[PDB]
């Protein structure tokens, strides 16, 4: 009874906190991604591409958990800006040379705003918590 | 220089993960709540009753920050299911043991190896990261 409650109450709190953290991440990067003319969600797409290039449209959606319908207009906008290329094989998405070159400039603008104060281990703890939550959520999905 | 690069890699890892977690959580709720045919608000109704039974229509109101007006149509749903009874509101036996059904469903997003110490760890970690980001925006 009272133990069940506390559990549900906690799950509720983590769901709102996870939403909060993600929103705060979007607000923080937005201010420095403005100058490159991309939005946070497009940055995340780029981010997965610099990890693994090329990818299919479905590989990208799986990595970000986005429907094919939400990705298309973002990719079309990235192609118009010159960051990726789209080709119908199902779509394959590849990095343009320019979108590869941008990675250094973009990272530059972000890592200047980072806190001087940081440490591997506080980061590893937080990564862990997010990784354990993500892992459990997909297991049910 | 190079440690500054590490910070960027770790920061991108978190934000990428946080974005996933937040979207998967909303999918998880939308799914479990439909499992029972209840909205989030109706879920919160059940939850305030499981903590304090019975309540006045007003009481719940306070708890959800909603007028008495708003709530009346929301309990019809619970009464058609046979979870509550009607200026006073009460859990049934079906509505009482439902706590167990709902708990098993909602509980499942919680990582099974976690114990209360680690659940407190989790809350602390979230708070700290929120504060940090808030600072970085100001």
């Amino acid at each position: 009874n009272a133990m069940k409650q506390e559990q549900m109450r906690l799950a509720n709190q983590l769901c709102f906190s996870a939403y909060n953290v993600s929103r705060l991440f979007a607000q923080f990067y937005e201010k420095k991604l403005k100058q490159f003319g991309i939005t946070y969600s497009q940055y995340l797409v780029m981010l997965t591409l610099w990890e693994e290039n090329p990818q299919t449209l479905n590989s990208i959606g799986r990595h970000l958990d986005l429907s094919s319908n939400t990705l298309t207009p973002m990719l079309k906008r990235l192609e118009q800006s010159g960051w990726v290329k789209r080709e119908r094989q199902q779509l394959i998405i590849t990095l343009t040379d320019n979108g590869q070159q941008q990675q250094e400039a973009v990272f530059e603008a972000i890592s200047s705003c980072l806190p001087q104060e940081f440490d591997t281990t506080e980061y590893d703890e937080t990564k862990y918590v997010f990784e354990e939550l993500e892992q459990t959520l997909k297991h049910l999905i």
